[PDB]
């Protein structure tokens, strides 16, 4: 029933990698791409607004890499789906649609925007296998 | 993000129509169809599933046409959503996932099933005049 | 932008057919399909509304033909009882009308294409 | 039935917006996330390729922004889409589809290029 | 990049269920859809053109039309979903342009047209 | 039944351009978007992953443009459709699915995969 957008699935995957990493020095995109089994130049494509909203910062050198901007509880899923995706909209209002199933998308918006607001990457970096 | 389609919202817009004139006797498709706008013979084809979920009853006659099958607290989205687009639960997932990566997305859906299983057509009904 | 799925194709396929065959007797959905190189038990789902709509007639014995001439049916009749309507529209709540406006117009120019093209125009495309 | 993606609803929204502004000198990309309940930084990947057009243009400095590149009159829907989006194509076409069928797609095509090609920003900005 | 559906999903989940218990008598649509925990009313929707195609047999339940080894998902798919052949294309194109999608596409329907449910049905749980 | 992203079918479109063009000198964006009949600021959003990738070569000058980053053998359909899309997976795989349908998925990404990972714009290019 849910689809997850390869922008927010991988966008959120590199904020994910890095929180793990948060205080062990720079990761490379290099390396989490190779960990994610995915090109590092698609990678870059995702981690270039990431950067300009100041979510992640590049550190320089043959031992520079990415790091968070904020510490991994400052950061939630919304501030980053927000700044890839833009606002989310999981279920289409359509135009003279009745106010009965416009309520229904509303309260579905609002469970998703609450989870998005309420989920830190410091609460989803604790999930270890 | 949500996949709820044409037939979903259409399937849904029956089930309101049949739940604000609950205990008023019968309602023709033909009538749901004038009110929204829509040509009776798609909803023909969203009736069926619901009628043979025991979610709708047909009443034979020339005064005939559509009354829920239970009451309007006892239908929630979510049971109408599963008879016509399938399950709520799955949601898109890579090959030996880990668990900090997958974990936004199974919230999310969580919090999409809750908002369905606890909207009621009695809830849907409410939100109009 | 518009999505047209395949129940909507290939309805149109089956009336296009029909509409090619006016006045020529029955036509079988096995002949469609074979035509069309596609199921007949996939086409079949799709004819139970059409005839409902009274688009199509089915012939005992045998076979189907169009429920009205082929100048008096449009796509837009079809898309209507295959896909839904073809009228609404994504809409932002509390909509600006500057921001709405391109998307109402494009709607509205979709629209009159589908409620204006018939079957005897389609049909006069050939090969 | 239309679907409007989310790429030229908003990039259409920048335009629309600094069309409402013309000679009320630039307007930063701040104000108009702000204004939308927007990111700024979901802005700035729409932004750019307006920019590179000649669409928009940005003035540098402490009261800097984006104007318009040109007059509200000489922009239309379609110049804003074709950038962000690619070609108009409202449905896909597919191989071996009968020629009617293509006759159909086509002249929703058509109709669609026409109301983007005809529909100007200052026609935009003059709906209150 | 494919058109399969939820009735193509679902489709296939019906056939391989009845692929896995052939010689074992009849099986409902309510217990397919207990195993795999849908609506059985979502499911009866999906058999109405898998029984005209003759891929099902109606008995309270189901068999298969024919040996699970002369059954493939490309059979399934054709019924529920459509053509597997259509590609989108663009007016005019040139062969250089067109032919990854056209091998993608061959590449696919290969995949489909020789997986059976024989096949299928070893994969379990 | 398959689907062209934009993305995949307009990057694709500037490689092979480029392929047809190799040794030829540097070929500007502005040639390629107007041969292609779209805007050449639609395709540069497509260039710059690719040049990053070092599949273009960004040649500069008034006589300027691009070329490809290596010879058109040794670079496949694979190679470019993973920086502009990202991972191949022709159709999503959903929690709890039985695992004969995963397998079923599983061969069809395996199968368009080897397509791309065995197509070349050498190969490409010579149609
Ligand atoms: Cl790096
Ligand atoms: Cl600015
Ligand atoms: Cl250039």
């Amino acid at each position: 029933m849910l689809k997850i957008s390869t922008k927010g699935r991988y966008g959120l995957t590199i904020m994910i990698e890095l929180a793990k990493k948060h205080g062990e020095g720079p990761t490379s995109l290099k390396s989490i791409a190779q960990t994610n089994n995915l090109s590092e130049h698609y990678l870059e494509q995702l981690v270039s607004p990431l950067r300009n909203a100041g979510l992640v910062k590049s550190i320089r050198g043959a031992y520079g890499g990415y790091v968070l901007g904020s510490e991994p509880d400052a950061i939630t899923a919304g501030d980053i789906i927000r700044v890839l995706e833009g606002p989310i909209s999981p279920v289409e209002v359509l135009e003279d649609e009745e106010p009965a199933k416009r309520e229904l998308w509303i309260r579905i918006r609002d469970a998703v925007k609450e989870v998005l607001d309420s989920t830190t990457l410091e609460d989803l970096a604790s999930y270890t296998d």
